[PDB]
């Protein structure tokens, strides 16, 4: 339970591997961890492949089936949907640049506008933690100039989740696809 600060990218992903060791997960420590994490641009090159058009996905690790680790690329204007995490954890630690983090409320079944709870600016080496309890969000990269890199954990690991309307609440399933894998890109 003792928590140091990871020196690398690697040293990281190994006490995330303890921290997940149980069935049970500390929040506020793996949230502390990852924040510690001080950003090294060189250590996660390899996972940094951007797309024109949209933001990608960038699986690092798959925590002995425990977490997906991943890196997701955001260029100028890339943004997500407004979504939820699947009845999991996510944590989402930037790397690179700055990104928008827009709240929502889960809607009512009437259709109605999806009206923002609140937003703020995640800033270099911050870490955010959202589940489904605490509601929706979406991500962006409003910038016009810097693209973003953000490390993002999910446990357990999920891939589909629901993409909801903004003009009326409704909500699709959508599958999770990988851009790359442990560095190779996966088409
Ligand atoms: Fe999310």
């Amino acid at each position: 339970t003792e928590l140091l600060k990871p020196r690398t990218l690697a040293d990281l992903i190994r006490i995330l591997h303890e921290l997940f060791a149980g069935d049970e997960v500390n929040v506020e420590e793996v949230q502390a961890v990852l924040e510690a994490y001080e950003s090294n641009p060189a250590e996660w090159a390899l996972y940094a492949k951007f797309d024109q058009y949209r933001y990608t996905r960038n699986l690092v690790d798959q925590g002995n089936g425990k977490f997906n680790l991943m890196i997701l690329c955001w260029g100028e204007g890339h943004g997500s949907s407004i979504h939820d995490h699947t009845d999991s954890h996510c944590f989402l630690k930037l790397l690179q640049g700055n990104l928008k983090e827009t709240l929502f409320d889960w809607p009512d079944k009437k259709s109605n506008e999806m009206i923002k709870k609140s937003e703020r600016t995640l800033r270099e080496n911050q870490c955010a933690y959202i589940n489904d309890s605490i509601g929706l969000h979406r991500v962006e990269n409003v910038s016009h100039t810097e693209p973003a890199v953000s490390l993002h954990l999910h446990s357990p690991p999920f891939d589909t989740c629901h993409a909801f309307d903004q003009r009326t609440g409704h909500k699709n399933k959508v599958t999770m696809t990988f851009h790359s894998k442990f560095g190779i890109r996966t088409p």
